[PDB]
């Protein structure tokens, strides 16, 4: 209801893989009920310091590493857990220093001791399956990367308007227009996935 | 740095901007390349006042307890809180609010909190910035110096490019804002003149 002016939910899931390819940002919403809370995703492998200065600036600043089981492996992540890159940070907290905590933490050659605990990046682990397992903003961002066919690994932080409250849906939407971030909610996402990813 | 007054002036005036329900801006000592934070008592902690905060730092902002508050919480000897109640998602500034009060609550029960949350608490060492030169320590010894609620709230400023403020941008973040800049040094000097028997 409130989205279809921007496409059916499978238009709005393939809008939202192009601007993450192109190395834009895209708002990721439950479903489409006006009282959700909506989040930033960005792709790591495209990641920037003004992209992860915006997302503080304009989120909780709670910035999220969404991973793989797998990458979350490597890292020898229990199976709140908070990291920071060992090196090439200062005090860990600015945009530039949380990008390369993201950017070392995703990187597939990584090791345990490239990261200490604890620090300014929360990383969460995706289930195997997706939002086809659970349906989190952490498989979403991850299940939105593989989509797209980008490295497997997502930021997210929640909108929150400058009053301190959270954008619901209709800011969202706004944000969305502003910022020319398309806006998905995860069950377009599941709708895709069992069109596209299903024998 | 001494355009807020010599190391004295700048504790008193940071105690008064408290006791006002005002925030205060914190660094370790005078050196240019410290970073700063901002620091309200939660005493009179509004939402406008969070929101700031998320605005304008690095929004992990954190809530520092005495031994005996976070005892009382049975919190560990990353930790993140909620209140169990009164809240939604947890995020919004009001929530966070929430969240801080019930925690801080000189009769509060562990219970009131469910974890992880939104919110991360930190102890501060008996003794204070006499005893550990940290921000946690020097935000409880603000408020028990101020005769407040002995908790506070912290958060680490940002410059508008998404670096962090030093202490020539805390300055001017502390004159535009009207918000007393001192140091832990500041702290710990005014501590031994007034505080010992």
């Amino acid at each position: 209801s409130l989205l279809a002016e921007f496409g059916d939910p499978i238009t709005r899931v393939e809008n939202a893989l192009q601007a993450l390819r192109e190395g834009r940002g895209v708002l990721l919403l439950d479903d489409e009920d006006r009282e959700n809370e909506g989040d930033i995703i960005y792709a790591v492998e495209s990641l920037t310091t003004a992209q992860m200065a915006l997302m503080i600036r304009e989120c909780s600043g709670i910035v999220c590493l969404c991973l793989t089981e797998a990458q979350a492996d490597r890292l020898a992540l229990p199976p709140t857990v908070s990291i920071e890159a060992k090196h090439g940070v200062t005090t860990g907290v600015s945009a530039q220093d949380r990008v390369t905590t993201i950017k070392t933490a995703a990187n597939p050659q990584a090791k345990p001791e490239d990261l200490a605990r604890p620090g300014h990046v929360f990383p969460l682990r995706a289930r195997a399956g997706g939002v086809l397992a659970r349906r989190g903003h952490t498989e979403g961002t991850v299940d939105l990367m593989q989509m797209a066919g980008l490295q497997p690994a997502g930021v997210l932080c929640e909108l929150t308007n400058p009053d301190g409250s959270m954008a619901k849906t209709p800011e969202i939407i706004e944000f969305g227009k502003l910022h020319n971030m398309p806006v998905l909610t995860i069950e377009d996402m599941v709708q895709y996935r069992i069109q596209f990813d299903l024998k």
